């Protein structure tokens, strides 16, 4: 017998703010 | 006999911001 | 015997902002 | 016999400030 | 037998901050 | 009088790979 | 006067590749 | 039998302040 | 007078691998 | 039989300053 | 009379390799 | 029978000031 | 009258490895 | 039977000032 | 008059490795 | 049976000033 | 009249090996 | 049966000065 | 008239092999 | 007049070994 | 007039060796 129990609660793995995956910019 | 049991509660891998995969600006 | 149970409660996955593939901006 | 129990409460693993993968900047 | 647990509590692992993989400044 | 010039060659801020913003895994 | 100058070349910002916003899965 | 248990409390590996993998400045 | 120059070259702030902006793993 | 047992209180290991891995400055 | 000038040869600034914002395990 | 018990307690091994893994200054 | 040349070549700035922000191991 | 017991209190082995790994000065 | 020249030659700043901003082990 | 206990009390093992690793300088 | 003039050749300020900004381990 | 038991009080062990590893200087 | 010049030659301020910032470990 | 020239030859202030800042170890 | 010229050879400030800024231990 194999078993494997994985719970995440509220708020997990959320973004509230700023993801950003690449930027480039001049003067 | 294999088991695998998983829960995600209320706001779990939701996204209340901003997410930008790529961005370019000269100024 | 093989068994996965998976639940996903109430906003999982969700979007509630913005979510940008690509920008390319300027001046 | 073989068991995992994993558990993540509330906030885990969020993000609510900024993530830049990668930043170029000619000024 | 063969037992492993594991309990993230309240805010575990989150980012408040800033996080920036790369960066390349001119001036 | 003000002069602000930017150039950018051939593939600048191009994605020849994998960009994920976000990911959750239960196993 | 004032004066600004962007030049984009032969595939400036372009996805050659995979750009994924949010991934979400149990097993 | 084998067992092994592990705790996080509240504010175990967050970051709240700055994380910069790589700076690079002309000046 | 005011002047500022920028040149990017062949291959600026291109992604030829990975960027993960987060990642959670139950196991 | 074998145990291991680890607790983390408060607000262990976590960054409320700064963490630069390199940085090359020309002035 | 201002003048600021930068270049940016070939593979400069590019990931040829992974980066990982955030990363959290169970076991 | 085999046990090792350990305790971090509230502030452990934490940064409130600055990390720099390397430093190169021109002038 | 006011000045200031920057030069990067072939491949500067640049990640071929591995650039982890933050990292959280159970076992 | 064979037992180890450690305990590190409030602010064990954390950091409120600066951590150099190297450092390079021309003048 | 004033002026200010900087080069960067073939390799500067790069990563090759392995650069890990934090890390947290249970054991 | 073997035991060994180990206490770390409130301020054990932390930097309040400079750990320089390595300081070249050239006047 | 001022002038400061700063070169860096082939492998300066790279990472090959392995930079660990905090590393935090129980058994 | 062994035991041994060890007790640091105070800020055992901490640093409040300057450690400098290695210092090299011209004139 | 004011002059400084730096030369960095070819593996100036380069890793090869390990820096870790810090390090606790239970046993 | 004023004049400052500084040379760093091939393998100026490299790391080949391990730099470590700080070590807390138990048993 | 003022000058200072400074020239350091092949192998000059590199470390080969262990550098341990602080090393606590229990029994």
């Amino acid at each position: 017998h194999h078993q494997k129990l994985v719970f995440f609660a509220e708020d997990v793995g959320s973004n509230k703010g700023a993801i950003i995956g690449l930027m480039v910019g001049g003067v």
